[PDB]
């Protein structure tokens, strides 16, 4: 069947660890107060949880309250160990309480409040200098949890909280994150549409931390070409279709063959015949400013269909597309 496949890196970390480590099932969760924490808004729903800004009424400060849902109520393991295994570690989200929330009696997860501002704005006035310095920022994050085990599966705009004024980002949601055993066959369903990688619309289960960085591609990919989603894919075989508009059919046929995987024979009828396309048809007057060769060259390193063949996070921040971001 498939021919199996490995992460080039951060491999083993995981089989060397302590049960402890990525057992999440295993882990003893004490509950904090509550009571700590007054509701002010509701910030948001999403298909597992609820997100509320609240205020920590002990230190008066600003938290955020994700209250999980039933359905992701059974997972609240793995998120908590994930997130206590990352907790100080480079614009990760810090997990501040744990505590049981006494109307839904799911878990709520209090964090640390950033002054975010909405992506949809905020995308349509960061200039060349600012996509760079955001990048190498969400980089530092992905080359942080990659290198500790984990793969993020959710990385998108909306999982990246910026403060523009203050010059920070943090990682979030981490609902969806992994631990990465070499070998292990994971759930394809994972990412939000746009940025899920064609390993996941071509139903490949051996995946590894590499689907973040597509993912990230994709949000590079609409930075640059100021087109947010860059893949507007109207479903899962259409948001391949898409993607192959761009790099071709080809090679989706040679990654395909490659691991010997049979694509879902759905795809006959509407995959086609594609050339890989070159970058300039997606440059215009309006964002040639955000374009670069050296931007080019960076997302041709992210956004290729064989995850194996894809730039790692540390790889990415030695690109040339950092140089003149200060370090
Ligand atoms: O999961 C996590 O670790 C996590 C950490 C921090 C955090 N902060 C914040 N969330 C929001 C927010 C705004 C609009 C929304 C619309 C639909 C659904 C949700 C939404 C959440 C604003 S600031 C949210 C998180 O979910």
């Amino acid at each position: 069947g498939p021919v199996p496949s490995r992460a080039r890196v951060y491999t083993d970390v995981n089989t060397h660890r302590p049960s402890e480590y990525w057992d999440y099932e295993s882990h003893v969760v004490e509950w904090g107060n509550q009571d700590d924490y007054q509701l002010v808004r509701k910030l948001g729903r999403g298909k597992y949880s609820e997100v509320f800004e609240a205020i920590n009424i002990t230190n008066n400060e600003k938290v955020v309250v994700k209250i999980l849902k039933p359905v992701a109520a059974a997972k609240i393991k793995r998120e908590i160990k994930i997130l206590e295994n990352l907790r100080g570690g480079p614009n990760i989200i810090t997990l501040a309480d744990i505590v049981k929330d006494p109307v839904s009696r799911t878990p709520a997860l209090v964090f640390e409040h950033v002054n975010n501002t909405d992506f949809k704005q905020l995308y349509q006035t960061l200039t060349d200098y600012d996509i760079r310095f955001y990048m190498y920022e969400i980089l530092k994050a992905l080359d942080y949890c990659h290198s500790m085990g984990i793969m993020h599966r959710d990385v998108k705009p909306h999982n990246v909280m910026i403060d523009h004024e203050h010059r920070k980002l943090r990682l979030i949601d981490w609902g969806l994150a992994e631990f990465y055993h070499p070998g292990q066959e994971y759930n394809v369903r994972v990412a939000s549409r746009y940025f899920k990688g064609p390993e996941l619309l071509v139903d490949y289960q051996m995946y590894d931390y590499s689907l973040d960085m597509w993912s990230l591609g994709c949000m590079l990919a609409s930075m640059i070409f100021r087109k947010e989603p860059f893949f507007h894919g109207h479903d899962n075989y259409d948001q391949l279709v898409r993607i192959a508009k761009v790099l071709g059919t080809e090679d989706l046929y040679d990654y395909i063959d490659k691991y010997n995987i049979e694509l879902d024979p759905r795809f006959n009828d509407i995959l086609g015949r594609h050339s890989r396309k070159r970058w300039e048809r997606f440059v215009h007057s309006e964002n040639q400013h955000l374009v670069s060769p050296e931007a080019l060259d960076f997302l041709d390193k992210l956004l290729r269909y064989d995850h194996q063949s894809r730039l790692t996070a540390r790889e990415a921040m030695e690109h040339p597309y950092f140089y003149t971001v200060v370090k």
